[PDB]
């Protein structure tokens, strides 16, 4: 097999591959960020068919830049960490 939540060939950004994701799930992607980012090398690891793990997998490579990444609804949603 069924359709997984992965980097492709296609993919060369973070961006690029969750509009991608977001298609093909018939979700909105709300990017909330002020730049793009290339996909790094920990990106390779993800393969699930669960969004909600592929989300939060995605979510903690970007951590250490200050990003997350979660489904919010028919959204993927990319912001900075929310901290009380």
């Amino acid at each position: 097999t069924s359709y997984t939540y992965q980097a492709t060939p296609m993919d060369g950004t973070l961006k690029t591959m969750l509009e991608r994701w977001a298609a093909d799930s018939n979700m909105q992607l709300s990017y909330n960020l002020p730049s793009d980012y290339t996909l790094i090398g920990p990106v390779s690891a993800i393969s699930t068919t669960s969004v909600q793990q592929a989300a939060t997998e995605l979510s903690a490579v970007y951590a250490a830049q200050g990003v997350s990444v979660s489904v919010s609804a028919n959204k993927l949603l990319v912001q900075p960490v929310p901290v009380s």
